[PDB]
DNA sequence: ATTATGACGCT
DNA sequence: AGCGTCAT
């Protein structure tokens, strides 16, 4: 009863740019803005693969990992940015810096943990209370949340989408306790106010649009976020979590997409979060570790502890490229090169690294897969990185590779080479 | 020929 | 250390 501690210590948000590489290349080309587009890699193949999907070409079916021709099909009128080529592979270098725009932004805000090239998660918690004491036991008008989402809102007692989005929040405004500074709801309230801030501040001086979500854990505010994109922000309060859980597929949770999802769906006999509250946190425990029971048996109770990383740097900096069926490298002059190509993209990620973050990677991992092999990898070994050299890289990645060439012909590679992947890692400050 | 990465758990 | 999982 009063002893059970609820998890809702933290206010937690979680903020993803909306179809972000898209949102990039319109802000670079007006031609682009407010119409169906999308991102591809490549062209040849198929016309490219597509990476990401405007709204109004997502009304139309189009998705991510849809080939562009196909696409074309759904959407004949598609318009489509293609990612930079450059030493023969895709380059993503302007979406990394326009990532790097907006996290600068968040970080005035709080300590952000980067989660992604388009998303972040904030601990608002000591935020909170400074707005809090701010306020002076002052209201919360709903003007000050005009993208808020209160989900669950609004029940019991119209027509359009922003006139139930202002219902459900006049309804959770209404039943707010603002003389009490420590109610997990007030919280989360003001929560939502800095977050209408923060997205305001992103939006004004990058002109990318973003949604958020703002709960009391990481895995929460990212299910929040989601819940109603583009270009609007959700509160997932702990009260909202049996009726929001009572009727949400267990893979919609982040980690439960795989095949441990598919495991507690299969073993348990249920489809829905919420149905977990049943076992006992020993059952969980028993059919699937105990670090995931534990964390089953509190994430469907709406309860998670995973802090906000103080983190706003990529913890590897890697390039890798996919070479598949015919184009797979069978030659030792052919490994040798894009060997280079890779390493001379990751020198200049580094370097260009070093000199904004005030650090130095250690170690170089260098990762190939097989012709023949499903797996992503097929071997990682790693090695040294002393210099950010790209010919001493590339040479120091074939030696560590080279014992994998079952060719007795030193000229050819056997069996062929569908991926290359140089990742630094084990960054140390300089 | 669902590509380019990146985080993280396991042993 | 090297592998597997989840991601998108
Ligand atoms: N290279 C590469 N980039 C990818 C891939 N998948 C995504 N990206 C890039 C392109 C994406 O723009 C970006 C961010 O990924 P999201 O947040 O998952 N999707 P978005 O922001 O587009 O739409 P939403 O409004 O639904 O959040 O990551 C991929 O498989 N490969
Ligand atoms: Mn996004
Ligand atoms: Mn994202």
């Amino acid at each position: 009863g009063p002893h059970m501690a609820t998890g809702q210590d933290r206010v937690v948000a979680l903020v993803d740019m909306d179809c972000f590489f898209v949102q990039v290349e319109q802000r670079q080309n007006p031609h682009l803005r407010n119409k169906p587009c999308a991102v591809v890699q490549y062209k040849s193949w198929k016309g490219g693969g597509i990476i990401a999907v405007s709204y109004e070409a997502r009304a139309f079916g189009v998705t991510r990992s849809m080939w562009a021709d196909d696409a074309k099909k759904l959407c004949p009128d598609l318009l489509l940015a293609q990612v930079r080529e450059s030493r023969g592979k895709a380059n993503l270098t302007k979406y990394r810096e326009a990532s790097v725009e907006v996290m600068e932004i968040m970080s005035r805000f709080a300590v952000i943990e980067r989660a992604s090239i388009d998303e972040a998660y904030v601990d608002l918690t000591s935020a909170v209370q400074e707005r809090l004491q701010k306020l002076q036991g002052q209201p919360i008008s709903a003007d000050l949340l005009p993208s808020t989402y209160i989900e669950g809102l609004p029940q019991g007692p119209t027509v359009q989408k922003e006139g139930m989005r202002k219902q459900g929040l006049f309804q959770w405004l209404d039943s707010l306790q603002i003389d009490n500074l420590t109610s997990p709801d007030l919280q989360l309230t003001v929560g939502a106010v800095i977050v209408e801030e923060m997205r305001a501040a992103i939006e004004r001086e990058t002109g990318f649009q973003c949604s958020a979500g703002i709960s009391h854990n990481k895995v929460l505010a990212k299910l929040a976020c989601g819940l109603n994109k583009p270009n609007r922000q959700t509160l997932v309060s702990h009260g909202s979590v049996p009726q929001l859980f009572s009727q949400m597929p267990i893979r919609k949770i982040r980690s439960l997409g795989g095949k441990l999802g598919a495991s507690v769906i299969e073993i348990l006999g249920i489809e829905y979060m919420g149905e977990l509250t049943q076992f006992t946190e020993s059952q969980l425990q028993s059919h699937f570790g105990e670090k995931n029971g534990s964390w089953l048996y509190a994430m469907c109770r709406g309860i998670e502890h995973d802090p906000v990383k103080p983190r706003q740097l990529p913890k590897t900096i890697g390039c890798s490229k996919n070479f598949p069926g015919k184009t797979a490298l069978a030659t030792r002059e052919q490994v040798q090169w894009w060997l280079l190509q890779l390493a001379q993209e990751l020198e200049e990620r580094l370097t260009k690294d070093r000199n904004d973050n005030d650090r130095v990677a250690t170690q170089l991992v260098v990762s190939i897969r097989v012709q023949g092999d499903k797996r992503l990898s097929s071997l990682r070994r790693c090695c040294a990185l002393t210099r950010y050299d790209a010919h001493k890289m590339s040479h120091d990645a074939f030696t560590v590779i080279k014992n994998c060439n079952t060719s007795g012909i030193q000229t050819e590679w056997s069996p062929p080479l569908t991926m290359l992947f140089l990742c630094a890692t084990k960054f140390s400050a300089s």
